[PDB]
């Protein structure tokens, strides 16, 4: 069913986060962590205090699709293990602000043609697959955007529901 997603999108934020490789995608479905730049760390924390859920939507850049979505669990922190983030050449991992952890709600990937229907309004009404990293997506176009993936029966989201 899709009645515990839509309890957990319920007032959620939303925020398209892009991956410069499948690597990193790889590993942030393994260890329910992600991290990004001082400039989205910022916006995460604001919006993980905002609201009931933040839900991150990944889409690996040129793939044409979206990988997956994972609301975060945490605000970022430092200290943690290293994650070895395949960086592109030039980028120290330094660069990088603190680790959020996150839950997957949904680990199957949707193709951009199959959200030509969505308007994001918070970037001009374009369609939602077009945004930069840490672009929000406003609420009732991320709701519909996470309903079009196709259920993931592997995850339970008793547990993420407690965490509300
Ligand atoms: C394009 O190369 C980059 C690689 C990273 C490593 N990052 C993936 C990631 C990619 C991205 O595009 N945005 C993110 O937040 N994270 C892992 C820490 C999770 C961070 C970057 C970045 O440029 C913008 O910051």
């Amino acid at each position: 069913g899709t009645s515990k997603l839509k309890y957990v999108l319920q007032d959620a934020r939303f925020f398209l986060i892009k991956s410069n490789n499948h690597e990193n995608v790889s590993l942030a479905k393994a260890k329910g962590v992600w991290s990004t730049l001082p400039v989205n760390e910022k916006k995460l924390n604001l919006a993980f205090r905002s609201a009931r859920s933040v839900i991150l939507i990944f889409s690996v850049r040129e793939s044409g699709k979206f990988q997956g979505f994972a609301r975060l669990s945490s605000e970022s922190h430092h200290g943690g293990s290293p994650i070895h983030w395949v960086l592109p050449a030039g980028m120290s991992a330094k660069m990088l602000g603190g680790v959020f952890k996150i839950d997957w709600i949904c680990r199957r990937e949707l193709p951009f043609t199959k959200s030509a229907h969505l308007t994001n309004p918070w970037n001009e009404h374009k369609p939602v697959k077009i945004g930069r990293d840490g672009q929000e997506i406003e609420l009732e176009c991320g709701t519909q955007l996470c309903l079009l993936f196709p259920p993931d029966e592997s995850i339970d989201l008793y547990q993420v529901i407690h965490k509300m």
